């Protein structure tokens, strides 16, 4: 079943990803809100890249069932920002670094290009990352740097009522989701090319 596929074939991207110099400081307390800030902001930028992905990926008709619109964070990101940044100023003020432009660059070719098993291999490595994890790492925002929660609307899923079944949920529906034999092998490569792209991310954060 893809599920499974997707996560043995991406098993040593995760362990990369959370091993990387600046996501383990982050996260074991070495660092500080201000980091956590750039962060959020250029997951800011590309979230909103991924998500005109999702949008014109769904209007086509393809995986409709898993896209869905509860999942979208940018408008949440964009809360959290302006709290963590006193103001919403940091929208005119904040740049790409290379990394997320290339991410950016990759997410507006699968819009334009309507890439939909490619859609669904970054909407898995994104969303699927923070339905599993996101939990954690705003534990450890609010216990090590005294985040407010206010300001971790980000890793909250309002419309879902209980995290598990959901995940449940989107993993069955990955393995029902019909694939030509070659949508299928872009898809796994789309995936591990998401991970890729994080790592970039936050090799530039700690640059
Ligand atoms: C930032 C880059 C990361 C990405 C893109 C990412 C992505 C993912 C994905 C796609 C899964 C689902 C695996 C599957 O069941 O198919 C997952 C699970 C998980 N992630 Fe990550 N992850 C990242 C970082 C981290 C970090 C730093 C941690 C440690 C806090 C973490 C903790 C976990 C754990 C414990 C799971 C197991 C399932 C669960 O907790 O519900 N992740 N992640
Ligand atoms: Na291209």
């Amino acid at each position: 079943g893809l599920a499974v596929e997707l996560k043995q074939s991406t098993a040593q991207a995760h362990e990369k990803a959370e091993h990387s110099t600046f996501m383990s400081d982050l996260l074991k307390g070495r660092l500080g809100v201000a980091e956590f800030t750039r962060l959020q902001e250029q997951a800011w930028l590309f979230y909103t890249a991924l998500e005109q992905a999702v949008d014109a990926v769904r209007a086509s008709g393809f995986a409709e069932s898993l896209l869905d619109p509860a999942l979208n964070r940018a408008e949440v990101l964009a809360r959290d920002l302006d709290k963590l940044n006193g103001s919403s100023e940091w929208r005119s003020r904040i740049t790409a670094s290379p990394a997320v432009i290339d991410y950016v660059n990759r997410l507006e070719e699968i819009r334009d290009n309507v890439d939909g098993p490619a859609l669904v291999a970054h909407h898995y490595v994104r969303y699927l990352g923070e339905l599993s994890g996101g939990q954690v790492i705003a534990r450890m925002m609010q216990r090590h740097y005294g985040v407010d929660p206010e300001a971790l609307g980000f890793y909250h899923f309002e419309g879902i009522a209980k995290l598990k079944v959901y995940k449940d949920e989107y993993r069955e529906k990955l393995n029902n989701l019909e694939l030509s034999d070659e949508q299928r092998e872009h898809l796994l490569k789309e995936a591990t090319d998401a991970f890729v792209f994080n790592h970039q991310v936050f090799a530039d954060l700690g640059k």
